Protein backbone atom coordinates (compact mmCIF):
# COMPACT_ATOMS: atom_id res chain seq x y z
CA UNK A 1 0.00 0.00 0.00
CA UNK A 2 3.11 2.39 0.22
CA UNK A 3 3.22 4.57 -2.92
CA UNK A 4 6.17 3.72 -5.76
CA UNK A 5 7.36 7.03 -7.95
CA UNK A 6 8.80 6.46 -11.16
CA UNK A 7 10.95 9.29 -12.27
CA UNK A 8 10.39 11.44 -15.32
CA UNK A 9 14.06 11.73 -16.60
CA UNK A 10 14.09 15.24 -15.62
CA UNK A 11 15.48 16.20 -11.99
CA UNK A 12 13.72 19.14 -12.04
CA UNK A 13 10.02 17.82 -12.70
CA UNK A 14 10.97 14.93 -10.93
CA UNK A 15 11.36 17.52 -7.68
CA UNK A 16 7.92 19.39 -8.96
CA UNK A 17 6.57 15.67 -8.56
CA UNK A 18 7.76 15.06 -5.35
CA UNK A 19 10.38 12.34 -6.72
CA UNK A 20 8.61 11.21 -9.80
CA UNK A 21 4.54 10.33 -10.86
CA UNK A 22 3.10 7.91 -8.42
CA UNK A 23 1.16 4.54 -8.27
CA UNK A 24 -2.31 4.71 -7.01
CA UNK A 25 -2.81 7.65 -8.98
CA UNK A 26 -3.38 9.43 -12.16
CA UNK A 27 -1.33 11.68 -13.29
CA UNK A 28 -3.30 13.65 -16.07
CA UNK A 29 -0.56 15.97 -18.43
CA UNK A 30 -2.10 18.47 -20.50
CA UNK A 31 -1.09 21.14 -22.98
CA UNK A 32 -1.17 22.15 -26.47
CA UNK A 33 0.23 20.23 -29.61
CA UNK A 34 3.93 20.05 -29.13
CA UNK A 35 3.88 20.15 -25.61
CA UNK A 36 5.95 17.48 -24.92
CA UNK A 37 3.04 15.00 -23.48
CA UNK A 38 3.92 12.04 -25.96
CA UNK A 39 7.60 12.23 -25.48
CA UNK A 40 7.39 12.04 -21.50
CA UNK A 41 5.06 8.72 -21.78
CA UNK A 42 7.61 8.00 -24.01
CA UNK A 43 10.40 8.11 -21.40
CA UNK A 44 8.11 7.07 -18.13
CA UNK A 45 7.67 3.70 -20.34
CA UNK A 46 11.73 3.37 -20.38
CA UNK A 47 12.25 4.78 -16.62
CA UNK A 48 9.83 2.37 -14.80
CA UNK A 49 11.82 -0.48 -16.24
CA UNK A 50 15.07 0.89 -13.94
CA UNK A 51 15.67 -0.80 -11.00
CA UNK A 52 14.43 1.65 -7.87
CA UNK A 53 18.03 2.96 -7.27
CA UNK A 54 17.44 4.15 -10.64
CA UNK A 55 13.94 5.42 -10.29
CA UNK A 56 11.90 2.66 -11.71
CA UNK A 57 10.10 0.11 -10.34
CA UNK A 58 11.71 -3.23 -12.33
CA UNK A 59 7.74 -2.93 -14.06
CA UNK A 60 5.94 -3.91 -17.11
CA UNK A 61 4.34 -0.79 -18.99
CA UNK A 62 0.19 -1.04 -21.00
CA UNK A 63 0.15 1.86 -23.15
CA UNK A 64 -3.35 2.39 -25.07
CA UNK A 65 -2.59 4.90 -27.88
CA UNK A 66 -5.68 6.61 -29.63
CA UNK A 67 -3.87 8.11 -32.58
CA UNK A 68 -0.78 6.11 -33.81
CA UNK A 69 1.77 8.13 -32.28
CA UNK A 70 3.81 5.04 -30.15
CA UNK A 71 7.38 4.85 -32.01
CA UNK A 72 9.24 1.70 -30.96
CA UNK A 73 12.19 3.28 -32.02
CA UNK A 74 12.35 6.30 -29.78
CA UNK A 75 11.76 3.48 -27.16
CA UNK A 76 14.83 2.13 -28.12
CA UNK A 77 16.76 5.15 -28.64
CA UNK A 78 15.80 5.97 -25.18
CA UNK A 79 16.73 2.83 -23.93
CA UNK A 80 20.01 2.55 -25.67
CA UNK A 81 21.19 6.00 -24.01
CA UNK A 82 20.19 5.33 -20.31
CA UNK A 83 22.07 1.75 -20.06
CA UNK A 84 19.15 -0.52 -21.00
CA UNK A 85 19.15 -2.91 -23.60
CA UNK A 86 16.33 -1.55 -26.13
CA UNK A 87 14.87 -4.99 -27.46
CA UNK A 88 14.75 -5.98 -23.63
CA UNK A 89 12.29 -2.71 -22.74
CA UNK A 90 9.88 -3.40 -25.74
CA UNK A 91 9.01 -6.74 -24.74
CA UNK A 92 7.85 -5.22 -21.29
CA UNK A 93 5.57 -2.68 -23.13
CA UNK A 94 2.22 -3.66 -24.43
CA UNK A 95 0.81 -1.45 -26.61
CA UNK A 96 -2.89 -1.68 -28.14
CA UNK A 97 -4.48 0.88 -30.27
CA UNK A 98 -7.73 2.27 -29.67
CA UNK A 99 -10.37 2.07 -32.63
CA UNK A 100 -12.57 5.01 -30.93
CA UNK A 101 -13.35 6.01 -27.31
CA UNK A 102 -15.80 2.65 -27.00
CA UNK A 103 -12.90 -0.40 -27.34
CA UNK A 104 -10.40 2.55 -25.22
CA UNK A 105 -12.64 1.36 -22.54
CA UNK A 106 -13.08 -2.24 -23.40
CA UNK A 107 -8.84 -1.82 -23.47
CA UNK A 108 -9.00 -1.21 -20.09
CA UNK A 109 -10.66 -4.51 -19.26
CA UNK A 110 -8.44 -6.44 -21.00
CA UNK A 111 -5.60 -4.64 -19.09
CA UNK A 112 -6.33 -5.94 -16.14
CA UNK A 113 -6.21 -9.29 -17.17
CA UNK A 114 -2.19 -8.71 -18.17
CA UNK A 115 -1.90 -6.87 -14.99
CA UNK A 116 -3.39 -9.48 -13.09
CA UNK A 117 -1.00 -12.23 -15.13
CA UNK A 118 2.17 -10.25 -14.26
CA UNK A 119 1.12 -9.27 -10.55
CA UNK A 120 3.32 -11.61 -8.36
CA UNK A 121 5.68 -11.94 -11.23
CA UNK A 122 9.18 -10.19 -11.12
CA UNK A 123 8.15 -8.00 -13.92
CA UNK A 124 4.92 -6.73 -12.70
CA UNK A 125 2.37 -3.81 -14.65
CA UNK A 126 3.93 -0.67 -13.00
CA UNK A 127 2.67 1.79 -15.46
CA UNK A 128 -0.35 2.39 -17.76
CA UNK A 129 -0.37 4.79 -20.25
CA UNK A 130 -3.61 6.41 -22.37
CA UNK A 131 -2.46 8.89 -24.96
CA UNK A 132 -4.81 10.60 -25.60
CA UNK A 133 -7.46 9.78 -23.22
CA UNK A 134 -9.92 12.57 -24.84
CA UNK A 135 -9.50 12.38 -28.82
CA UNK A 136 -11.59 10.18 -29.18
CA UNK A 137 -14.23 11.09 -27.05
CA UNK A 138 -13.89 15.03 -28.74
CA UNK A 139 -14.79 13.50 -31.58
CA UNK A 140 -17.49 11.13 -31.07
CA UNK A 141 -19.77 13.64 -27.92
CA UNK A 142 -20.09 16.46 -30.31
CA UNK A 143 -22.78 19.18 -30.43
CA UNK A 144 -26.05 20.22 -28.33
CA UNK A 145 -25.85 17.48 -24.94
CA UNK A 146 -22.60 16.17 -25.66
CA UNK A 147 -21.64 17.75 -22.65
CA UNK A 148 -22.99 15.76 -20.20
CA UNK A 149 -23.27 12.37 -22.49
CA UNK A 150 -19.23 12.78 -22.66
CA UNK A 151 -18.28 13.93 -19.20
CA UNK A 152 -20.43 11.22 -17.75
CA UNK A 153 -18.21 8.41 -20.09
CA UNK A 154 -15.52 10.18 -19.22
CA UNK A 155 -16.09 9.71 -15.30
CA UNK A 156 -16.57 6.07 -16.52
CA UNK A 157 -13.62 5.49 -17.79
CA UNK A 158 -11.63 7.30 -15.15
CA UNK A 159 -13.05 4.84 -12.66
CA UNK A 160 -11.96 2.39 -14.29
CA UNK A 161 -8.61 3.45 -14.51
CA UNK A 162 -8.56 4.74 -10.88
CA UNK A 163 -9.62 1.41 -9.19
CA UNK A 164 -6.73 -0.12 -11.57
CA UNK A 165 -4.18 2.28 -10.22
CA UNK A 166 -5.45 1.59 -6.50
CA UNK A 167 -6.00 -2.22 -6.78
CA UNK A 168 -2.67 -2.75 -8.48
CA UNK A 169 -0.59 -0.25 -7.66
CA UNK A 170 -0.01 1.33 -10.57
CA UNK A 171 1.12 4.61 -11.90
CA UNK A 172 -1.82 6.03 -14.71
CA UNK A 173 -0.72 8.49 -16.98
CA UNK A 174 -2.83 9.65 -19.52
CA UNK A 175 -2.77 12.93 -21.36
CA UNK A 176 -5.16 15.78 -22.79
CA UNK A 177 -4.78 18.01 -25.57
CA UNK A 178 -6.03 21.90 -25.09
CA UNK A 179 -6.27 24.74 -27.61
CA UNK A 180 -5.23 27.62 -25.22
CA UNK A 181 -12.72 18.23 -21.97
CA UNK A 182 -13.07 18.43 -18.05
CA UNK A 183 -10.98 14.82 -16.90
CA UNK A 184 -13.34 14.15 -14.28
CA UNK A 185 -10.86 14.11 -10.72
CA UNK A 186 -6.81 12.91 -11.91
CA UNK A 187 -5.26 12.68 -9.03
CA UNK A 188 -3.04 15.31 -9.97
CA UNK A 189 -3.14 17.90 -13.40
CA UNK A 190 0.56 19.01 -14.62
CA UNK A 191 0.19 21.73 -17.47
CA UNK A 192 2.81 21.40 -20.07
CA UNK A 193 3.94 24.61 -22.55
CA UNK A 194 6.44 25.08 -24.89
CA UNK A 195 9.35 27.88 -23.70
CA UNK A 196 12.25 29.26 -25.59
CA UNK A 197 15.27 27.69 -26.70
CA UNK A 198 13.09 24.50 -27.25
CA UNK A 199 12.93 24.38 -23.24
CA UNK A 200 9.85 22.60 -21.95
CA UNK A 201 7.97 24.22 -18.77
CA UNK A 202 5.68 22.30 -16.13
CA UNK A 203 3.18 23.59 -13.75
CA UNK A 204 1.43 21.82 -10.91
CA UNK A 205 -2.65 22.85 -11.36
CA UNK A 206 -5.01 23.33 -8.54
CA UNK A 207 -2.75 21.76 -6.10
CA UNK A 208 -2.05 24.23 -3.30
CA UNK A 209 -0.51 21.61 -0.34
CA UNK A 210 2.12 20.87 -3.19
CA UNK A 211 5.17 23.03 -4.70
CA UNK A 212 3.99 26.09 -6.56
CA UNK A 213 7.07 26.46 -8.94
CA UNK A 214 7.89 25.76 -12.43
CA UNK A 215 9.92 22.72 -13.47
CA UNK A 216 11.74 23.04 -16.80
CA UNK A 217 13.21 20.50 -19.09
CA UNK A 218 14.54 19.69 -22.92
CA UNK A 219 13.76 16.36 -25.23
CA UNK A 220 16.90 14.66 -25.65
CA UNK A 221 18.15 11.43 -27.38
CA UNK A 222 17.75 10.18 -23.36
CA UNK A 223 13.87 11.24 -23.96
CA UNK A 224 12.97 13.76 -20.67
CA UNK A 225 16.04 15.34 -19.16
CA UNK A 226 16.80 18.50 -17.25
N1 LIG B 1 13.75 11.81 -30.98
C1 LIG B 1 13.55 13.05 -30.53
N2 LIG B 1 14.61 13.72 -30.01
C2 LIG B 1 14.42 14.96 -29.56
N3 LIG B 1 13.30 15.69 -29.54
C3 LIG B 1 12.28 15.00 -30.05
C4 LIG B 1 12.31 13.71 -30.55
N4 LIG B 1 11.05 13.32 -31.00
C5 LIG B 1 10.31 14.37 -30.76
N5 LIG B 1 10.98 15.42 -30.19
C6 LIG B 1 10.42 16.72 -29.80
O1 LIG B 1 9.13 16.49 -29.25
C7 LIG B 1 8.16 17.33 -29.89
C8 LIG B 1 6.83 16.64 -29.92
O2 LIG B 1 6.51 16.25 -28.59
P1 LIG B 1 5.19 15.45 -28.30
O3 LIG B 1 5.45 14.77 -27.01
O4 LIG B 1 4.83 14.59 -29.51
O5 LIG B 1 4.06 16.60 -28.13
P2 LIG B 1 2.54 16.36 -27.81
O6 LIG B 1 2.12 17.24 -26.60
O7 LIG B 1 2.27 14.92 -27.52
N6 LIG B 1 1.77 16.91 -29.19
P3 LIG B 1 0.16 16.47 -29.51
O8 LIG B 1 -0.01 14.90 -29.57
O9 LIG B 1 -0.13 16.98 -30.89
O10 LIG B 1 -0.85 17.11 -28.48
C9 LIG B 1 8.76 17.63 -31.26
O11 LIG B 1 8.23 18.84 -31.77
C10 LIG B 1 10.25 17.71 -30.96
O12 LIG B 1 10.63 19.03 -30.57
MG1 LIG C 1 1.03 13.50 -28.47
Amino acid sequence: ATIGRISTGSKSLDKLLGGGIETQAITEVFGEFGSGKTQLAHTLAVMVQLPPEEGGLNGSVIWIDTENTFRPERIREIAQNRGLDPDEVLKHIYVARAFNSNHQMLLVQQAEDKIKELLNTDRPVKLLIVDSLTSHFRSEYIGRGALAERQQKLAKHLADLHRLANLYDIAVFVTNQVQAILAHSATLRVYLRKGKGGKRIARLIDAPHLPEGEAVFSITEKGIED
